[PDB]
């Protein structure tokens, strides 16, 4: 039913209170995300760093975790 996507990932600051995702880690820099930080979430239910994922996607338009084709690309 409802659908809508411009062509970019949702930007939000991690929350040490509400663990949106049971497990939150960055496969790019094998480092966890901190609160009040610009993070991103792949369309495959994966958390990443607005900076890391930005460097990865550039090289490979896919998920470095589940090699799940993300889809759209900023550049
Ligand atoms: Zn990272
Ligand atoms: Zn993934």
């Amino acid at each position: 039913g409802s659908s809508g996507s411009s062509g970019q990932l949702p930007s939000y600051r991690f929350n040490p209170n509400n663990h949106q995702s049971e497990q939150t880690l960055c496969v790019v820099c094998m480092c966890d995300f901190e609160s009040r930080q610009l993070l991103r979430v792949l369309p495959c239910n994966h958390e990443f760093h607005a900076k890391c994922v930005d460097k990865w996607l550039k090289a490979n338009r896919t998920c470095p975790i589940c090699r799940a084709d993300s889809g759209p690309s900023s550049g």
